[PDB]
């Protein structure tokens, strides 16, 4: 391509918010705020540790920016768990972004991983130090299962971060690669059994269901973000191997063609989504619907994903999915725009100079 | 039907051992049986002792059966590594072989995994304890990299055997849960990562082409089984809950759409790993193909999958297919068939006695 697919980006994106049922939530602004700030506050306190400011190298104003990216995404998406979980689940996810950040070769901290796990020493890698030891706030949430995929995907994660460092797009022919890797450092499993809290649910009775959530959540988590982090990811010359990039390089095809790889795959996803869990166990598909909608607002509203942007510019334009589109955008923002100020504070460097 | 597809099963499998060159080695009948007893007599020796013998639950019937025919996949498939290596992933995977057996569930013993890990305990799990014990000589063949990827997935496997516990073919239009549970159970990053010893290889130095072999190996291995695996597979009232079962279930579709299904993916898959791997490092390459036609080999060979039985009813036939079929069978037989007095004793149950 040349210049944003703008259209395409705008019906794909509205098809997707239709097949999931984008509608209004009783989830307030005043509700999203108490979680937010409560979240926030308590993930801050803990990042703000001398013990943590010191193993986790990381800029500071990077640390802020990420800690808030999290919470939002995290209380806009787990609507249903408990504060403290939500809390707890911000920091643990705060830890896994924070990662992507060193650019340090796992290799030499990696080479007594396992002696050093069976024998209980702590790591030698510091993210791994902070991050097992914090571990048992987030999996006191969850029953066996679910924590099993929760350990599981954060490993994952870690190897998809050493992997990430090579800045590797696959060998063309590799048609494997791209979402072998992006499976790899998606956390899928991680997002999907964590929407799970032993205090709400039950695995052993909605195994199969809980299960099949994993399986499917997965994929639509990941790919609804290549989707809408796609307009963000256009230009940035520095994140050059995401999803849609690799399947470029390893399936040598068009950015085009690659892009509605993508947007099948999203779109599929999404009606299976519905199509499968609509005559479930009701509380189940309230969660997952609720995360579907509140993973859809926060990346609306994150100026992360810069889509206020094309706001702007279909804003006034009078095509249906232009303003499909807008009316959605609206629906969110009233929602979930919510500044900083009234949430995020103080900052994560002032209780840790303190 | 409740036939079976003879013709389509011998069509796809020439095209399979054609696409991946399916021809003679330098791996005579005298060198698999040197291997094939070292590797089974280290095994036989390791579960006879009385901790193993405690521990793992097991019919010795099938705890002989099982260690004779992983020893086998390790020697005709690993032909590169070491012998001693052979021997170790030779226990290592016998391990998770047996695994399938225990009906046992792991949710109790699974209650306090993340922290009796973190803190050095004994897992509660026997297997666990049993596995984890003995991964480090296993691990002493490798590197980081390829270490952490035996270790994530045979923890992944842990979680198939549990889900697989609750026979689930997943719920129909759960299109992502055939392959995400095939993958899970499938030990792919454990084979694809054992490939490469750090006494031939240097993680560090092919990292890109051993990251993406892993990415590639981890889907041929398991779909060439699936199909392959076909035969023995259909027929039962145990293991109903295989790859292109659930494609029928989940995806809602005939069990031969089903099956071209696997038979398409089998053959790109094929393709593709000629294609990436074959102007690359040659000793990759090699290990690479070696794996591959071994894996065929040992397919064809072992009594496990009756393969012998669709030679019978084609030994006499005209087609390019039931003939070509053969023609390899032939060539499996010759170098692969060997009568299990000539390397598997004594038997592991006697060496325990003892
Ligand atoms: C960067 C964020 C928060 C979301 C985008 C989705 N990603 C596929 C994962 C990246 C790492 C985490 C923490 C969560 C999910
Ligand atoms: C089952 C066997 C021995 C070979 C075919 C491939 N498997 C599907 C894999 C998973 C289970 C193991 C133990 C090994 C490899
Ligand atoms: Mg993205
Ligand atoms: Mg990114
Ligand atoms: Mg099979
Ligand atoms: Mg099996």
């Amino acid at each position: 391509m040349e210049n944003f697919p703008t259209e395409y980006f705008l019906n794909t994106t509205v098809r997707l918010l239709e097949y999931i049922r984008y509608r209004d939530s009783n989830y307030t602004r005043e509700e999203r705020i108490e979680n937010l700030h409560y979240a926030y506050n308590k993930a801050a306190h803990h990042f703000a540790q001398p013990r943590q400011q010191q193993l986790l190298k990381v800029d500071p104003k990077r640390l802020q920016a990420s800690l808030q990216t999290i919470v939002g995404m995290v209380v806009y998406s787990w609507a249903k768990v408990s504060k403290e979980c939500m809390a707890d689940l911000s920091i643990h996810y705060t830890y896994t972004l924070v990662l992507e950040d060193s650019k340090d070769d796992p290799y030499p901290t990696m080479v007594n991983y396992f002696d050093d796990l069976q024998a209980g020493r702590e790591q030698a890698h510091p993210w791994w130090a902070l991050v097992n030891e914090h571990f048992p706030n987030v999996l006191r949430h969850f029953g066996p299962f679910c924590s099993l995929n929760l350990i599981r995907s954060t490993l994952d994660f870690f190897e998809g971060c050493w992997i990430e460092q090579y800045n590797f797009g696959g060998f063309p022919g590799s048609h494997d690669y791209p979402q072998f890797l992006r499976r790899m450092n998606g956390l899928g499993h991680c997002v999907g059994a964590s929407l799970w809290p032993k205090e709400q649910f039950n695995e052993r009775s909605l195994f199969l269901e809980i299960t099949s959530a994993i399986a499917q959540m997965e994929n639509w988590m990941v790919w609804v973000n290549d989707l809408m982090s796609f307009y963000k990811e256009f230009d940035d010359e520095r994140d050059q191997i995401s999803l849609v990039k690799n399947y470029v390089v390893s399936d040598e095809i068009s950015l085009h063609e690659a892009l509605e790889k993508l947007t099948q795959d999203t779109l599929h996803s999404s009606k299976q989504m519905v199509a499968v869990f609509s005559d479930k166990d009701p509380q189940v598909m309230d969660t997952i619907e609720c995360f579907m909608h509140g993973y859809v607002t926060w990346h609306l509203c994150d100026r992360r994903y810069r889509l206020s942007e094309i706001y702007e510019k279909v804003k006034e334009e009078k095509t249906e999915d232009a303003q499909k589109f807008c009316k959605f955008y609206e629906q969110a923002a009233n929602v979930g725009a919510v500044s900083p100020s009234e949430w995020a504070y103080p900052p994560v460097a002032q209780l840790a100079n303190v």
